[PDB]
C-alpha cells in the first residue's frame, strides 16, 4: 500500500540519512597528523634517581615511546670462554654438548665446564657474566608519576582546515599545575600515567611488572560546517596487548640493550639492561564533513528513487 | 519537461563520470611502500665539525629522522646531592622545600643551600651539572645544507603493479651533482634542506632555532589504464606543529638524549644534549585504476536508472 | 526480454552479492594492532660473537627492526686536520682544494696534502680515519638463523572484537623447538630469518651483502558472524626495496652510526659502523563483517530496483 510508503520515504532520508547521518557528508580520510611527546618526572631505582633521558628509550618523543618501569641490569661484560647460570642445560659429559639446542648465553663449544662449585654447564663463548631474568626485582612503584605532554597538530587538505590540542586559551601558569580528567579538563595535554592506567583499566602494579603497550587514540569528529571550535578531541586509552596476554606465555612485552664502554685498553665492554616497560603508541584519526554542492543533488535523486 | 532530462541524463554521466572521473575506478587502497632516508653534509658547531652520525638521532633512516639545528650540552653530569640554577625556585627556609612542586633537577630533599655565593635553591639528588636551556646558543646555520636521498619502492598487490622513483634513466654521474627543483628535475631524488624549507614556506632561521616537522608527501596518482611510464611521484612538502605553533607555549620541538661513559672508575656519568631539531617525516599515499569488468556494468545499470 | 531479465536479476545478487560478497559487510577498517618483535640467536663476526643487544639497531622491538648482517668498521675516530683515502679526489695544487665539490670526509680547508706516500689529497678537518666502503667485508652467514618471535594483539572496536596470534592452545615445550611453516604450523608466531628470505624468493646471500626490507604483512579477514576461531590470520613476505632495487644506483638499504668514549682524557672518539641490515617491517591490515540489521533493507531494496 502506497499509505504507509508516502511515510516510510521520509522516515529513512529525513530521519536518518538527512539528520542523523549528515546526507551531505563531505569526508576526507587523509588528515596529515603530527604528534609531540615528552615525558617529565624523577624516579628512584636501586639506591640511585633517574630523569627523562634513562627510562625513555627512544628519545625522539615521537607517538611511540617506552617508559621503562622494571630493570635487570648485568654491568662489567667482557668477552671470553664463560660458563652459564641456566639451570636448564644441565651436562655431565661433553657428548650432550654439541650443537643441537637452543642457548641462550652463545656458541657452545662441546665442553661441560663447572659453573661456581658443583654446577656444570656447556661452556659458551661471548659475553661473560650472564643476566638472570629470574629475580624479581624492586618495581618503580613511583611509576605512577611522571606526567606526559602531548602536543598534536592536524591539517585537513583538502578543506584546508588546520588544528592543534594546543589552543591559544593555555597559558603556561595553567600548564605549570594542569592534570588531565575528563570532566572538568577535557582541553588539557598532560596526560598522568596513573591516570592512563586507570582509564585503561588494570591496575598499575601488574602493568609495570609485566609491561605492555597502552594506546591512546585522539579522534577528531568536527563538524566543520559549524562553528570551528566544535571539533574538540575525543582521548580514548585501551591496552593492546592486554588482549592476547590473558595468562599464556610471554607475559608481556620486555625488550634488551646495552650501553658500550672501553677502557684506557684494547678491549670494549657493555653494560646490559633487560627491560619491562610501558610502551606508549598514540593514534590520531577522525574526519570532516562539508556542505559542498555535489551530494546534495545525489541524495535528492537517491530520494526521487523512493 | 524530458527535453532537459534528455540533456542531464548525459550531462552528468559522460561529461564527469565517464571522462572526468574514470567511471571504471578500480581503485587498490592497501600499497605497500618502502622509504629509505639518507642524510649527507658537514656542520660545524661550536668549535667542532660533526657528520651525519652526528646530527641525525636515529640511524634507522627511516620515514622519521630528526636532523639536529640546536644544541645544549652539559658535559661530566655526575650523581649526588647537587643544587639546581633555577631562579623560579628561590628559598630562604626547608618549610617551603617539601614535596608540593614540580622540581627540574630532581628529588627535594627538604634542604636549602646556597648555589654559587647568594642564591639559596632547594637541593636535589641526582646529576649534579643541571641543564641551563635560557642561554642562546649559536644555530647551525650551515643547516640550509646536508642533502637528504629519498628511496622510495611501492608494490600494488591487487595489481601486481611495482614502482620505485628510483628510475633506471638516473646515473651516478647525475646523482653527483644533482639538486631537487619541480620545474627542471621534478624526478631527481636528492632534496635539499634549505629547498625543502623554502617549499614549506617559512624562513629557515627561525625553524631551525625553535625546531618543528616537515612532512614531505609523495602522492603517486597513476594511470595504470595507460602507458605505466605516466604514473609520476608529487612532492609536497608541508609543515605540520606550525599550526598549532603560531607564537603559543611550547615554541617547537626540542628533545632531549645523553651519551653515557664509564672511568676507570666504579662510577658512570653522562653528557646531556638537549636538541632542538627539524624532524622530517615521509609519507606515502596514492592509488591506481584500472579498465577490469565488474564496473562496466555498474556504471551501465546507474545510467539506465538515470 | 524480460525472460532473461528475470533470470539475471538473481545471477547477479543471489550469485555474487549475497552468497559470494556476504551482503551484509558489515566492515571495520579501523583495527587497532599492536606488535612485538624480538630476535634471538647468536652470530660470528670477524673474531668475535655478538647476541640480539649487537645486530639489532633498534632495541625497541617494534615492527620497525634492523637485523644487520654486513659491518664495516672504523675505530679510534678523533677529530683534526686528516687527509682522505677517496682516490676519486685526486688534486696536484691547491687551486682545486676550495670549496665547490662534495666531500666525504670534511669540509675541504683548501690543502692538498700527501696521504700515505705518494697520493696527495684535500685535507679535511674532522674525523681522522676516513672510513673505507670498497673492501667486500666477510658476511654473517650464520644470519640464515636467529628466529624472530612475533606477538600480535588486534582489537575491533566496533564490534568490541579481540584476538591475539598468541592462541591458549600453544604452550612453552612447543615454543622451545618451533619453527614456522605455512602447510603444518601456520600458526607458531617463531619465524626464521631463513624461510623468510626463502618465502620471499631470493637468494639470502645476495640480500645479506647488500641489504633490503621484508615486509612481512599480518591479514586478519575474519568472519565473526560464524565461529570467532575461523579468523585465521595470514602472513604474507614480500620484498619491498627490490621493485626499484634491480641493478640500478644505490643496490641496497645501508645506514652509519656510531658508539661514543671518552678517555680519562679532555676529548672523545667514536667507533663508526656502516651497516648493510634487512630491516624487518610488519603491518597488519584485515577487516571484519558482520550480519547486523542496517544493510539488509538496503540490499533488499537494491535487489528491488532490479
Ligand atoms: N626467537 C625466539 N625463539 C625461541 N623462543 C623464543 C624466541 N623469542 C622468545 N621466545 C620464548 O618466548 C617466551 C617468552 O619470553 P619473553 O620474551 O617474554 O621473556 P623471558 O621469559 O624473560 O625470556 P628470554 O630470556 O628468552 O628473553 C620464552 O619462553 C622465550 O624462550
Ligand atoms: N610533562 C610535563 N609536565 C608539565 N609541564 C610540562 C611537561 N612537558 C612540558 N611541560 C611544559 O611545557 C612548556 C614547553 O616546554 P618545552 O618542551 O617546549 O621546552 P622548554 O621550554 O625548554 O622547557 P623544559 O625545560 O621543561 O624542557 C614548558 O613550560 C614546560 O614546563
Ligand atoms: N645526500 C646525498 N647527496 C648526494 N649523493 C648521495 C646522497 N645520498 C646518497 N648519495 C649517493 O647515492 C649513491 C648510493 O650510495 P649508498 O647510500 O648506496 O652507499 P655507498 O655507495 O656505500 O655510498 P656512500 O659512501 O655515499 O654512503 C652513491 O653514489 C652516493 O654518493
Ligand atoms: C605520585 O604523585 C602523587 C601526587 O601527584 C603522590 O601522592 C600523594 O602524596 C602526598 C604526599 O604527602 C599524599 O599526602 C597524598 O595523599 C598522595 N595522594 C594524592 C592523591 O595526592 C605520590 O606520593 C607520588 N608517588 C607515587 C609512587 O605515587
Ligand atoms: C578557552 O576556550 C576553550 C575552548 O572552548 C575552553 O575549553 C573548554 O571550553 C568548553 C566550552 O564549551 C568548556 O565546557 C570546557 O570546560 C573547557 N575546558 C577547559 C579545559 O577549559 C577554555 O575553557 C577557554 N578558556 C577560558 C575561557 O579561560
Ligand atoms: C650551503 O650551500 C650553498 C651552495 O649549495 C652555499 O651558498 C653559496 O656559496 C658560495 C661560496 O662561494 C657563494 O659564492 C654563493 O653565492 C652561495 N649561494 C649560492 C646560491 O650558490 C652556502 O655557503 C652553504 N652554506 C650555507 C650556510 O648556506
Ligand atoms: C628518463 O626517463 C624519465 C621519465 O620520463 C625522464 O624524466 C622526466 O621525463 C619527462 C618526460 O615526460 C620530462 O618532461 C622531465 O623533464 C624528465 N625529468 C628529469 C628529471 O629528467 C628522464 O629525462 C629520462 N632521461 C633521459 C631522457 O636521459
Ligand atoms: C643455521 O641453523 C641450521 C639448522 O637450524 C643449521 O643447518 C644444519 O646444521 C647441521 C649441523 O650438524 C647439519 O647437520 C644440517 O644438515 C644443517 N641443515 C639442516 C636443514 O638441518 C646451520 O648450520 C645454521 N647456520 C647456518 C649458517 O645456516
Ligand atoms: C589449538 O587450536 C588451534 C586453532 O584451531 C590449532 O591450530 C590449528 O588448528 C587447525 C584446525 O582447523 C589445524 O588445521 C592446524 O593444523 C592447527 N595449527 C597448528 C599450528 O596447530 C591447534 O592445533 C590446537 N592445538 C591442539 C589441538 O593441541
Ligand atoms: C684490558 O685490561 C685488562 C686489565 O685490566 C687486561 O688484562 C687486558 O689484556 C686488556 N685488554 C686488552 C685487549 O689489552
Ligand atoms: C671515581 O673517581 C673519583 C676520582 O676521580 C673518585 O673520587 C670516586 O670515588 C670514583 N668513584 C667510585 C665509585 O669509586
Ligand atoms: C687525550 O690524550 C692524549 C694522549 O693519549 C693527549 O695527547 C691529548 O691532548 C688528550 N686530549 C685532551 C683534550 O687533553
Ligand atoms: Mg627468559
Ligand atoms: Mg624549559
Ligand atoms: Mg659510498
Amino acid at each position: 500500500i502506497n499509505r504507509a510508503v508516502q511515510l516510510l520515504i521520509i522516515s529513512y532520508f529525513v530521519g536518518w540519512v538527512f539528520l542523523h547521518e549528515k546526507a551531505y557528508q563531505v569526508r576526507d580520510t587523509a588528515i596529515e597528523s603530527s604528534v609531540v611527546t615528552k615525558v617529565k618526572g624523577f624516579g628512584r631505582y636501586a639506591n640511585r634517581v633517574m630523569d627523562v633521558s634513562d627510562y625513555v628509550t627512544p628519545p625522539q618523543g615521537t607517538s611511540v615511546f617506552v617508559i621503562i618501569t622494571k630493570m635487570i641490569v648485568t654491568e662489567n661484560q667482557m668477552q671470553g670462554f664463560c660458563p652459564e647460570s641456566e639451570e636448564k642445560y644441565r651436562c655431565v659429559s661433553d657428548s650432550q654438548c654439541g650443537p643441537q639446542r637452543f642457548p641462550g648465553g652463545g656458541i657452545l663449544t662441546g665442553r661441560c665446564v663447572n659453573y661456581s662449585s658443583t654446577l656444570r654447564t656447556c661452556e659458551i663463548q661471548g659475553w661473560c657474566p650472564t643476566e638472570v631474568d629470574t629475580v624479581e626485582m624492586p618495581v618503580m612503584m613511583e611509576a605512577e608519576n611522571f606526567t606526559i605532554f602531548i602536543k598534536n597538530s592536524i591539517r585537513f587538505p583538502l578543506f584546508n582546515f588546520e588544528k592543534g590540542n594546543l589552543l591559544p586559551n593555555l597559558t603556561a601558569a595553567d600548564m605549570k599545575t594542569c592534570r588531565f580528567h575528563p570532566d572538568k579538563a577535557p582541553f588539557c595535554p598532560i596526560l598522568r600515567v596513573g591516570d592512563v592506567v586507570k582509564f585503561a583499566g588494570q591496575d598499575f602494579a601488574k602493568l609495570a611488572r609485566t609491561g605492555g603497550v597502552l594506546g591512546i587514540k585522539i579522534g577528531w569528529v568536527c563538524d566543520l560546517d559549524r562553528a570551528w571550535d566544535q571539533c574538540i578531541p575525543k582521548y580514548s586509552f585501551t591496552r593492546l596487548d592486554g588482549v592476547s596476554e590473558k595468562s599464556s606465555v610471554s607475559p608481556g612485552y620486555n625488550f634488551r640493550f646495552a650501553k658500550y664502554y672501553k677502557m684506557e685498553n684494547g678491549s670494549e665492554y657493555r653494560t646490559l639492561l633487560k627491560a619491562f616497560g610501558i610502551r606508549f603508541d598514540v593514534l590520531v584519526y577522525g574526519n570532516a564533513g562539508k556542505f559542498n554542492i555535489i551530494p546534495t543533488i545525489i541524495s535528492s535523486v537517491a530520494a526521487f528513487t523512493s
